[PDB]
């Protein structure tokens, strides 16, 4: 079942979600597919839980839109935790479906360690780098009740995606 | 003749503007003729001369959308120069025909002074207070190149539209 994706103005995606609490039932196996669904009709490359206002720790993110970017793999994770394996920044492009039609370039690690489980129960636990990391750190960011825009640093940068010819 | 309005991301909106030079022509009588048209077309309050790619020190505003609001005279300004008359900020919604459907809570300068000309070329100087004077220091900041997002201090209030209910 596709879900409406609400919009950046929402008082929704400025929460602190609670952990998932049901991981291998029923409930939470419809809702992630519920979110694999949704990314996938809106063309995402990554959908927190409370972008389709549901107040939960939980992501979906990855594919085979953003045409230069290398595969990243189809991933659900709850409760995900996240560090930082170097203090190397890198800046990228990214856009959200919540605020459609625009881009930015946002400052990420360029390194990362993620931690949580997927929807069946079982740990997950990865090293990821580049644009990999920049997806899981941006879905993150949802669950803190955080976009993009506050992330942003040169604002020459913001702008809509038809439009924009800023060269990084 | 309505002129296209262009998006945040053109490159054309983020330039330092020249002084107009043709005051009392009939070449900015003309131009001056299409903002106000452009303006009330898209239903703004203020439209500087960068939005419609027109790279010079011009703006419009002024008015009879923003329904909670006090009447400001319409007015043409070249050559605009604005002081703060106090140190005094105040926060206001604002939004821009260049980023359309979005909003934010914005900081300005309670009370300036703003100064230039008519387009005949007749000097205006002028206290302005709250409204009036948020205009004018927000279609100024389009001759220096600037845009109200990298002016939001609570991101919280940034949102579309149709979906804001942060209550100032
Ligand atoms: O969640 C999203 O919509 C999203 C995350 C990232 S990272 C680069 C683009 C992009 N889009
Ligand atoms: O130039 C505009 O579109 C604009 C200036 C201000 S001040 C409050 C809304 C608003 N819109
Ligand atoms: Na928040
Ligand atoms: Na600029």
């Amino acid at each position: 079942m596709i879900r409406d994706i609400i919009r950046m103005g929402d008082k929704r995606l400025l929460r602190v979600a609670p952990q998932v609490t049901n991981l291998g039932s029923a409930e939470l196996h419809a809702l992630v597919s519920d979110m694999f669904e949704t990314m996938g009709a809106a063309h995402g490359v990554g959908l927190a839980a409370p972008q389709i206002a549901v107040d939960l720790q939980l992501m979906v993110f990855g594919f085979e839109r953003y045409p230069e970017a290398p595969a990243v793999p189809l991933t659900a994770l709850a409760n995900a935790q996240i560090e930082p394996l170097s203090d190397e920044m890198e800046n990228g492009w990214e856009g959200c479906l919540s605020i459609p039609g625009l881009r930015a370039v946002i400052p990420r690690y360029r390194y990362i360690r993620y931690r949580g489980f997927a929807p069946d129960g079982s740990p997950i636990e990865r090293e990821a780098e580049g644009f990999h990391a920049r997806v899981v750190q941006h879905e993150y960011d949802h669950l803190v009740g955080r976009l993009y825009p506050s992330r942003i640093e040169n604002f020459d940068t913001f702008g809509f995606d038809d439009v924009l010819s800023y060269d990084l």
